[PDB]
């Protein structure tokens, strides 16, 4: 099976797994000390829950027998019939689902009931993520009409970004959100998360070629490129607006990473530069806009992932270079690919937001999403975990 | 040599190395601020010491010429005659020894003399670890009677777990251990350790197939499975008993990882589920029991690793699936394998505990294990390292 | 292309990337709380800046058409003409440049203008790093006269070490440097950095064979060996001088890692032992000496990397074992190799220091390197990033 290829995907799988708690640390540093444990705990729970559901039926529903091009059957439930390298694919994919759910925790920072997050995550995974994976990567209707998503610009970034937006609006602003700014308790903790995410993204985008070949090498080159450009952009904006805080820098780098994900295996270095440059700009604008509109989509999963993933997914249709991976975009003489991406982006963006909104409200009405005011006041570490982050 | 296979083991080696300080961070967060540096420092020392002894003679004693099936000769001392991929095996194995010693530091948390830990570690490595590795993986008498241990359920988890129990009883309870509970100074630090351990375990269990093949893929699948189940279990117990603290969650995940280690390459996903489920339960019971018996085996190396490794090692004899890796357990028609595991588990459990006990007391009588009361009072960071963790 | 080999280098690339922020954490823990964000931020900026310049022309200047053996042309500017595995080489090499620049941040700890660091880094990369890479690895005049540097004893360690010395002397001592000692705000943060650096060095030295073969395995064995020896040495010195602080231990391990880098693929385990032993000693002496001379080369990039890299690079000429990788040193009957190393070390040491000195003063005169006294007083987190590390 080419031990080399298995080697690379085994490694890439470990890398993506690390990104789950990586997300937890990244977010934890930006919340208050009284909610640090909760923010990290959520990423671990996301992992645990994801692994179980994925095995149970998640994998089957995403990549099993296709039914009307919208979803898969239960032929792979409990991994029945999954052998050899399909098992490696399953495991690798399982980690993409886990990171997505963790990113989503951005919208419930500092005020959600853990039990409720679990219920909603299980439902979201079932009714939003699995479907997307199937549409694009499981031979679903989107792949059928020619849509492409190399590493998850849509399956992962658009889904969590817009789902995060829907969730934030449903759960409401944190107490005092509007009055005074919420300061991060540990920027260094966040920076550790950021280093783990950049590092893990090597397996995320580079592993998506499913082999140790020229496409993975390209994905690795362009991934690092877009990240650097988008990070540089936020740095400049930082200076333009005052001082370049470390948060803006890494946030910019992450915008570039999310934007390049859907295209990592189709574009050249020049294309990666445009994507990163534009990503840095539009994502920063989205942040200020959601801030202007007073939406407490707390850690900007939407501005960064939602908008970054949306852009990158569209950019695939404009800059795909056939010399790179056969596929060609508008600038390389193919208008058709652009239309496929727009349809794919319009569909996944609307569905992620609208369905998440339905799910969020359903659960809210069923069990209630938000913690009580006093718990929010004392912090979820104590109230939801009966723990104290530091002594 | 299949560059793919070398690639995977080179990577798996780096992964296991990371687990050493990973253990240090995991433990450090659960001790008091005045002992944070010491707890981490111990894991680095474990690494340094292990590497030296392993090269000097540790490797030879573990995998050299067999003498009476209990130990190896000195033909590989200073790596004399070790070439090509035997060198990669040596290096990979060296890291297993280092992690084991680090896990063991659980029993001496906050009150041991560094110099003494080194002496004892050197002796333990020599008289307990090397022998075990040889019995099971060096063509020793246990492998000879058909015993199996895929990734170290016995060589690593049972050994450190029970050795930790012996050490704790010999060194005694921390001052005030019984009166008031000792709070962790940094749960987030512990969670970083936990993420590094989960991530590193990909190389630990996945690398144990010694190749990038179907067995490693299986080991990776089942490893993640058992961890998720055992973590889910502790989460439920947490709710049943109040609130699911992040510590219980990751502690549960680690119980599943330790339990699955001896079996990662022999069982199917259904088997992994049973192992994780049972592991979560029995390990939690072991924790409460050692707590009930007032034994200051501080960070539960015993409850988690000892008991988790014991269970998993036995489970190998019940659930080994021949369709997975040829070997078959009791449930797959082979009673013989179960007997081999019981004998192996009875032997390694008794030896680890009894011999460690002899070694711990010997050193105690020779140089003294525990620091003075005042050092314990001011903290080992200052007293043993003349450092202060934070300012 | 041997998927195995690509697999290993893709992984090694991710590993070296991690070492960049790893350096940031390592350094951040040793500075004051008011400068924690700045110290880490610098490592991320180093990465971002490096990636951009490397793509733009850095790579071409290092490995493009040779001009008079001192530098490369612009034929690979913007990666024009770089395809297949040359692209993987490019990306892997790009990360070596990034780590070098991060190491260098040691000399400007707590008192530099970010804008100025960027300018100087861009110039240093252009006029010092690229040239070195070309001399030794780009078919430059040094490789031509038979000089060797397996993983960068000179290209990375000597360059940053001596450049750091030049920079420190040009920027001046931190306020109060002489009066009272500057305490590290978070040793644990530093220890996390150290674990990431040790782990990442697997890709650094092990990946330098450019394939998953016997040389990489050897590099991995010897790398871990020298680190352990040098760390053990500093530990002993620590006891001899009082208590073995964790900082000395990891600092010693890093001396061994830097010393072994230029030789990782040419020496045997016995040679690795001598190198580590000597490295621990000479590097510790260099630290005390620069401390005696009152030079605020803050985090000892010079004592550790400069001197460690200098030693190891020379040691290559004494201990290269032909049985290991064909090349042979003085002790293996070849005086010639020793002369090549001395010339290479004399040249790179003098150039790094002298040219960096010119660059540092130029920029200082152009825009000014150091922040104002009051910024230094309130801390660069607030003054240069308008952020606060912890709340």
């Amino acid at each position: 099976m080419s031990d080399g290829n298995v080697a690379w995907i085994l490694a890439s799988t470990a890398l993506v797994m690390l990104m789950v708690p990586g997300v937890g640390f990244f977010y934890a540093g930006m919340v208050r000390r009284k909610n640090a444990v909760n923010m990290i705990a959520l990423s671990f729970i996301s992992l645990i829950i994801t692994v179980l559901l994925w095995i149970f039926y998640g994998y089957s529903v995403s990549f099993g027998n296709d039914i009307s091009g919208i979803i898969g059957g239960l032929n792979y439930a409990l991994l029945s019939g999954v052998k050899g390298e399909d098992l490696l694919f399953m495991m690798y994919q399982m980690m993409f689902a886990a990171v997505t759910i963790a990113i989503l925790t951005s919208a419930i920072a500092e005020r959600a009931k853990v039990s409720s997050f679990i219920l909603l995550s299980a439902l979201w995974l079932t009714f939003v993520y699995a479907p997307f994976a199937h549409w694009l990567w499981g031979g679903g209707w989107l792949a059928k009409l020619g849509a492409l998503d190399f590493a998850g610009g849509m399956v992962v970034h658009i889904s969590s970004g817009f789902a995060a937006l829907a969730v934030a609006m449903t759960i409401g602003k944190r107490a005092g959100f509007e009055e005074y700014s919420i300061e991060p308790h540990s920027i260094p903790l966040t920076l550790i998360g950021a280093a783990l995410l950049w590092f893990g993204w090597f397996g995320f985008n580079g592993g998506s070629a499913l082999a140790a070949n020229d496409v993975a090498i390209n994905a690795v080159v362009v991934t690092n490129t877009s990240a650097a450009v988008a990070g540089f952009v936020w740095m400049v904006i930082g200076w333009i607006k005052g001082k370049p805080g470390s948060l803006g820098i890494v946030s910019g780098a992450i915008a570039g990473l999310a934007a390049i994900t859907p295209a990592a295996g189709f574009v050249d270095v020049k294309g990666a530069i445009v994507i990163g440059l534009v990503a840095g700009i539009v994502c920063y604008l989205a942040m200020d806009f959601r801030i202007k509109k007073k939406i407490d989509e707390s850690l900007d999963a939407w501005a960064i992932h939602g908008i970054g993933g949306l852009w990158g997914s569209v950019a695939v249709g404009i800059l795909a270079n056939p010399e790179v991976n056969g596929y060609a975009g508008l600038l390389f003489g193919n208008p058709q690919l652009l239309v496929s991406q727009l349809i794919a982006v319009a569909s996944t963006t609307a569905y992620a937001f609208l369905v998440t909104l339905i799910l969020a409200k359903a659960v809210d009405a069923a069990v209630g999403l938000r913690v009580s005011s006093q718990e929010e006041y004392v912090g979820l570490d104590l109230s939801q975990h009966e723990e104290v982050a530091y002594t």
